[PDB]
């Protein structure tokens, strides 16, 4: 599933997103943006065999089983595909943990590069929220 950007905003506040661990809504929109293009089906592999998957590319290295990152953890407990699924459930469950890890929203390349430090605020502007 692709999904608007205030459909996914309203979904992520939903699933309790807005201000987690201190981040604005608007920040996990502009990750989502920048990481997939609000796509639930994306995949990029890494240099290091491992893949990301879903809205927020989550990585296999350490977050989810895809049975071919071998020597890997699966900390959210979750197989790879559930993070590409139209419901975005495993998904945010899985950001939550990640987020909370000691690194905060720095864990997603695309949201230092060109989220952190912007008026992220524009990424929820217009939406029914
Ligand atoms: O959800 N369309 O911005
Ligand atoms: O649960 N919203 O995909």
């Amino acid at each position: 599933k692709v999904f608007g950007r205030c459909e996914l905003a309203a979904a992520m506040k939903r699933h309790g997103l807005d201000n987690y661990r201190g981040y604005s809504l608007g920040n996990w929109v502009c990750a989502a943006k920048f990481e997939s293009n609000f796509n639930t089906q994306a995949t990029n592999r890494n240099t290091d065999g491992s893949t990301d998957y879903g809205i927020l590319q989550i990585n296999s290295r350490w977050w989810c089983n895809d049975g071919r990152t071998p020597g890997s953890r699966n900390l959210c407990n979750i197989p790879c595909s559930a993070l590409l699924s139209s419901d975005i459930t495993a998904s945010v469950n899985c950001a939550k943990k990640i987020v909370s890890d000691g690194n905060g929203m720095n864990a997603w390349v695309a949201w230092r590069n060109r989220c952190k430090g912007t008026d992220v605020q524009a990424w929820i502007r217009g939406c029914r929220l």
